[PDB]
């Protein structure tokens, strides 16, 4: 009812679920000034979420893209050159505008093998921290970062949302494609792979056999690798629509 129509609204705040939000209910928190008067109830996610909520309903126009990508590629230059970074989503794709800012890393020091590296992503956040790009984070694992980031006022622009993944090395590529979809384009890549014989997800490309439950991962150095191996013509991400 117009109350269900309560946890229809909290559940737009970065943070909270349903089970999550169903609980405030039953605090009996609705709006969103209610939110504000409990902050305490809150975990630091749902409460930075909620102190953007406007800003995160904005969306994100390719020259501010643009600019953020600046950012953040000159400065993970300048702290080792040996580190790949892509900003990938419907962006990558040519996309005219976005929602957030997705960047996927990597780092030849680390592999599927090796397992273990936070340093490597931490790295990059502090510094872009201290540049005043990351103004905030919502969560950081050893393998990912969810934050948020604005544009260096000259003065303002809004708060957006960034991720950062860090990527082994070894499935950085199958990486890419995965976060760069669409997901048509997924889905019907995936579709012939396998009349090709191989198996494709976000993290490895694997020859078939009989019976079908079948595996070990070829080797990929970049995107056009996956194409060659199921031999069709490389796509560029902007005619990755379908």
């Amino acid at each position: 009812d117009d109350t269900s129509s309560s946890i229809n609204f909290l559940t737009r705040v970065t943070g909270i679920g349903p089970s999550a939000a169903r609980k405030l209910v039953d605090e009996g928190i609705k709006t969103l000034e209610d939110l504000r008067k409990n902050e305490d109830k809150l975990n630091h996610h749902q409460r930075i979420g909620l102190k953007y909520f406007e800003d995160f309903e904005k969306r994100i126009p390719r020259e501010e893209m643009l600019q953020m990508q600046d950012i953040v590629l000159n400065e993970v230059k300048k702290l080792d050159p040996e580190y790949i970074a892509t900003v990938c989503g419907s962006f990558r794709r040519g996309a005219e505008s976005s929602g957030d800012m997705d960047v996927l890393l990597t780092h030849p020091n680390f592999t599927s093998e090796s397992s273990k590296q936070p340093k490597l992503l931490h790295r990059v956040v502090e510094q872009l921290q201290k540049v005043r790009f990351i103004t905030d984070t919502l969560s950081k694992g050893e393998t990912k970062f969810m934050g948020v980031c604005q544009l260096p006022s000259e003065n303002e622009y809004p708060h957006r949302r960034i991720d950062i993944r860090l990527i082994p090395k070894d499935q950085y590529y199958c990486g890419v494609l995965y976060f760069t979809g669409s997901d048509i384009f997924n889905k019907n890549m995936r579709a012939h792979a396998l009349e090709k014989g191989f198996t494709i997800n976000e993290y490895t490309i694997r020859p078939l056999g009989v019976t079908g439950v079948a595996g070990e991962p070829l080797p990929v150095d970049s995107e056009q690798d996956i194409f060659d191996y199921i031999q069709w013509r490389y796509r560029e991400p902007k005619d990755r629509s379908e």
